């Protein structure tokens, strides 16, 4: 395959990613692995390691924490040219991977990061989204701070005075937000957004949409409702059966043009579950970009987002070349 | 919730565990993985990590392994102060952690340790149990060493003396003693004890008593004969399914009031069996003291001893949440 | 046994193994510390019934501070327990030219956010035979300034002994700031734990000639005549590089300086050494020993903490003597 | 059980194996596991586990590397004596074990090896086979390098005066060469080969036999065909079903005087499956020094392969009392 | 921001932990680094537009050694993909008396079987301040040298600086073949990095006493005379042992030497810190210091590389200052 | 090859990692060793035919110790089995002020409980060059003394060399019982291997000043005058802390000591330096070097263990005398 010099652009929070090894508790540990990542971070990754000019929006301190932020971010080929520097702390979140009936458990500390005080004129939208393809965010950014909302809307408002394509990851959190909070300020959002990505219960939360038996056919009816109120080109719709903390099944739903399209759906023994939406986002992304077919954009994203399961951290290391050979099965 | 200052005591040996990291196998390993624990030690972890005043009894070298032993005891709530000092070494054993058709395999090093020499006059049983609710006790410390069957008739003579409740987990050994022996010397301690914990292996081998096809009718029928000859108030039996070393089935019953009270059955991938059975006692004791209803006894302890299979070492780490979260489904 | 107590900010402390730098690492090697959980902590290996006073999260790592705290001896009865999270710092241990660095993160700490009604200090202090608190604890937080107040009047009812450790931070606050919160405090220390630094930030006080023992007796005795203190114990790190250090103690006891035998020393974690050079001369003033012996003590006590990973000691009185009798 | 001074020798390359932990890729890790290993080597790993006299034969160079591999021959009990020693490198390869969906990733760096560029001259046939019971080899070696069917070739001579019994395991490997090739070089040294150890992949590719529905019926019929072309006295064959990287089906048959032998199935999840082939021609060549009645022949090569799949690198650690209670199940 | 360009081979570098000999270890810490990779690393890290050219396979190592180049900064837009491996070295790093030890196994890289064809140097140098390799590289691969022309040639032309470190190795090539390839080249070098060693076998040039400023005085004009640089940078490793060496530097310009502060270091890792000398040195030059502050500023940048684990420095200019200010 | 042959213990070794004391760490490093199969693996690594002789369980420990053993070039075949564990000792590796401490963990070893039967001495001793053991293994358990009487007159009767380490230990008998048991066994110990401290308690024998030369030259002919050794070898350790030691050897021969370079080292791992010593000494004897080579040779050789982490030397024979020719 070709690299595609076709520039897209996320914007969210990057934390420090804290986890101890082994399946140990916290309690329990004398150390943390470490890595990076984010929602909207690891989106950014996915389409990098795709071999598009992915670039990360966001502020960062300036400390060690910051800098091996941005030097992970840039390992995986996303460009940084576009984040902030300054505030306080990096956020962090610990994890503790679960197993079996015990599941993963998440301490966040992210409050008063750099990102979470940003300011509207610390991002020049203009600059960053000239001659972007592609903008993606996710609804875990607007609760957490205080400017966030306002500097959503400032880089939609640019994406759609430049046309362009416009992504949001519902990402419902109860920690961060009540599904009345998240729907007054997302359902504005909606009328520039052109894909949806979402599960069920984001659906339900944030939109306030909801349908009897989450089958088939409910999905696609869920699917035909959001399209007729907010006119979305292409949704895509997680589909997780959360069996233990180490199997679960997993499968995607795409609907565009009308019609929707189930990929396969795969038990998963899980190394690291954490990313898989995201992959999933990104895959999406890439398909959309790459005028997959619909049924194509629902098994690579499918077989992506299973196989980041299989990967220690929050970003993927895949090919195209390893997603396709699992899809192709 | 609330902390409870219900003063437990338990006793017994607590060793060394030294295993080797991820699978590996003794020979191959250059290093282990260091804890420490025993079955009524990780009876005691339980009890403290709920919140309430739990006492091991036991005899520790002054070596830094006893220090250590004694440390991570006390760091998991666990009240050290009737430990005595004194001997040679501590105990130890080694754990292969098995996988899949390869089973967890153990070399004990425990002989000659400081609690198997220990003396009738080391432990002043009217000081520790004084205003003790509860008195636990297993069948693995008896045939440790020479004065060990008299050091626990000793505690039992107090405990009942004092009205203490007395438990014990038969954990029957053959590596330590045959089954005639045990029935010698377990036999005559029934008469003290008010709690029965066990397999049913445990109750053919120590007790002597078995039926056919060992089916809820049959353990519900064990334990009235165990009742009818005891007079136990509460019998508490563990039942595994052994798949292979990496999945196995797990289930309890709880037998008080004439009536037999078995838990949800789950299916568990194992991280470490290793203190599951004694967290069932655990929690079975956690629930005779806080006055749980039968059924609920059986629910919580069997998700209690379900979790510990998820935590690295011999000790639980859990919160009551976690516990009844998992209960509740 | 005697029962003592202290009271500050215990953190998590997260540093990359093998001298590696921050931007480095795939992982950090985990503990818990702060100054005055430190200085608990000595004491407790040293066999006094040491109370550490804090609060913390309820969340693991909250768990994990205070079983870590409990796992060397230290009671925990007295941490409240309330808050958003713990308190962190990140430490580069630093090798030859390349200094050792922290980076902080620890402000809104369930202790930085501590209410004066969280801790029962007549209940703490009862049968305290003596309390410890640190310069770095005041600036932490809004109410901390007047929780340590209640503290220090309920310990002068009682008769308890008193130590600071002034433990000056320019992060935390500014020279004058120090000045206008400690000096009203020095009212109730009994005895000084300090450097040149602190005392010239903190107290107001210089003399020439110190980054010589006549200039260390000098401003000893002007800090004595100054603040009427029983003890000043005073460190003496002569910082050649992050690896090796010259290493003595000076205390001054009845109008008189008594300077410690000079360790040079290849540093393994110099992190607590202040501390256990502090709870070293707590433990040396509990057991009457004459100043000589005191510094003797303390200064081969916080010797060997150089040679130890981590913020705590883990040290027998017999080794802290064997190493102090050469 | 007793060690038997039996010799065997088998012949080829060893390698130093470069894997990340946890299940991290290359691309992700900052170090790697180490062990070395290569077919031959495990399977000579195995004999001397068993208490037989293993030699290997190979070249490795005079560098640490080379030191090291020979050291680890030696700790699992392999005899070094007629390890020829220069050359410039060690081969080497870089190992990813797989997870669930995402398969296991073989990056090899053994091109140029000190055994790749070996002289015929390196070995002293004569030598090595004197008083050997049984030689084995693996169709891995041949395209290796440019000598090294010539030096095959003399050791089957020798092997062949000597009345030597000869297997040989096919292992093609379409990296290595094609099935053109490979049928060139293999289908002459199959004169000298008394017992086949094989999977179905091996025998149509290297010796162009096939039959429809690859059911025990038609590796029946396989082997038979296989018997009556090339008159070997056993045939043994593996048989995996990859369900995926996590979990996979084994068993294996042994096809000897007319009759085949099918073992019991097990499902294992997997620790290491590298070595797991080579184990079981290790058992089968073990079994048939021993006499092993063919049922038990399959029984215990079954049991001690399956085994091997627990087992982290690429020699087994087993004793032959493990096997058999496994075998016995 | 200025764009300096290297080039040169990258290698998967793999260490025992702990002084670990590669035949008792049980695993290796790995990392990439290289001579050319080092100063890009450097240059990138105090804020350049640094780009390494090189040729790497297309496969996870490849991957991740242009990953950690991107991490640290260097620009990866040159990296020509190909070939069928990459190159390796093997690190024991010793201590005391035991001096570290390396393997190789870079034969067949991509990067040795490169071709002319794969570097484009007009788009390479384009807007180029600065340009760097280095004597390891020629003797890799049968068309290095014709590479190196290549780019020294378009370097000439377009009037961009260019640096050199003899960096003679035995391994490699011979005295006698290191002259025949190496002096031609330096009709296009204009700052050249060396040590003694480099000095006689590369340049044949030799002086007494230098196992001594006068000497070292002396050797630098010497070849100023014979071959016109602008700057003459020597690094002085006194080595004592793998565990404490004495280091400075000499910087000669303007017909006159620049000794550096002499620095004592207890080293945790010393691969790399030749390079970050010639990465300082390169930087110095850019920023128009003078030639002492060039001297000490290149001194103390390489000495911390010395107590940073791997290849490359992890610094920012602050942190080289502050210790060059001592 | 010449067949060599040392007899005693060999233990599981569990250290904590990074300077870690026992009561911190969550993991032990596993290693095995013993002073006489430390030797064993010396010689082994020289090139020689070694075969240790002892007992071990037919467990996966006894097991791995073997393993160990064979992965080093010794020769197991004399390695009788049974018994009911492995002995262990856990070592705390220390730094600077803190030495370190070693727990024992051996009572009741396989070898401690071993009979006489276990060892056919006729066989294990036939075609041998050499005969080594140390004073560690007689008061080890009930039997030793007398299967070490078996072999010493099977090694008298066969004419083979005999060194012996006298190794005397405070924790496993006391100094008049090492002179009851020992003083027989000189009448076969042509080779003696002591410091300072063996020789006044085991053998009675003491001179003053050397916590100089004249007074180690002094003992070793006092020692050979009355015992009438071919050589003597002593180790000299000047113990400045746990990190840095200076580290010579004498060797007296032919009425003559002979004393080698002093190196200053920076300690990895010690255990096991003494061994090497006499591993070296025994070397030299058998390769006919002359006894200043002989010092040389051996102190290079035990300096270098220092360098290298476990009992067991990873070394060849040119990096000894790469060493020994500075
Ligand atoms: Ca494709
Ligand atoms: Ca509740
Ligand atoms: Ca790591
Ligand atoms: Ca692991
Ligand atoms: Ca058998
Ligand atoms: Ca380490
Ligand atoms: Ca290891
Ligand atoms: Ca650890
Ligand atoms: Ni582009
Ligand atoms: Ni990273
Ligand atoms: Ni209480
Ligand atoms: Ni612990
Ligand atoms: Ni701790
Ligand atoms: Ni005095
Ligand atoms: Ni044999
Ligand atoms: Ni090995
Ligand atoms: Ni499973
Ligand atoms: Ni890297
Ligand atoms: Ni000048
Ligand atoms: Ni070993
Ligand atoms: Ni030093
Ligand atoms: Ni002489």
């Amino acid at each position: 395959h070709h690299h595609h010099h076709m520039k897209v652009v996320t914007f969210g929070e990057i934390m420090l990613r804290l986890s101890p090894p082994d399946h140990k508790r916290i309690f329990q540990t004398d150390s943390f692995d470490v890595t990076y990542g984010g929602a909207e971070a690891n989106v950014a990754a996915f389409l990098a390691q795709m071999g598009l000019d992915a670039y990360f929006v966001t502020k960062l301190p300036n400390n060690p924490l910051g800098d091996a932020a941005a030097g992970h971010l840039r390992k995986f080929g996303v460009k940084t040219d576009y984040i902030a520097r300054g505030g306080n702390r990096i956020g962090i979140y610990f994890l503790e991977i679960g197993a079996s009936q015990r599941p993963s458990k998440v301490v966040y500390d992210r409050a008063h990061s750099a990102i979470s005080e940003a300011k509207r004129e610390d991002f020049d939208w203009e600059k960053i989204l000239d001659g972007a393809r592609w903008f993606h965010f996710s609804g875990i950014t607007p609760p957490l701070g205080k400017e966030l909302p306002l500097i959503l809307e400032d880089a939609l408002k640019v994406a759609n005075e430049k046309g362009v394509t416009v992504s949001c990851d519902l990402n419902y959190r109860a920690r961060l937000w009540t599904k009345e909070e998240a729907q007054k300020v997302m359902i504005p959002f909606m009328e520039y957004v052109d894909v949806l990505i979402a599960n069920e219960e984001d659906i339900e939360k944030v939109l306030g949409i909801s349908v009897e038996g989450l089958n088939r056919e409910a999905y696609a009816k869920i699917a035909e409702e959001v399209t007729r109120k907010y006119n979305f080109k292409t949704v895509g719709i997680t589909l997780r059966e959360s069996i233990s903390a180490t199997v679960n099944y997993w499968s995607v739903m795409v609907f565009e043009n009308g019609q929707p399209h189930f990929s396969n759906r795969y038990e998963i023994h899980i190394v690291d579950r954490v990313g898989a939406g995201d992959s999933f986002a990104g895959a999406l992304i890439y398909g959309s970009l790459m005028g997959f077919d619909s049924q194509k954009k629902a098994e690579f994203a499918a077989a992506a987002s299973c196989l980041k399961h299989t990967i220690p951290g929050d970003f993927v290391v895949l090919s195209i070349e390893e997603i396709e050979k699992l899809a192709s099965g």
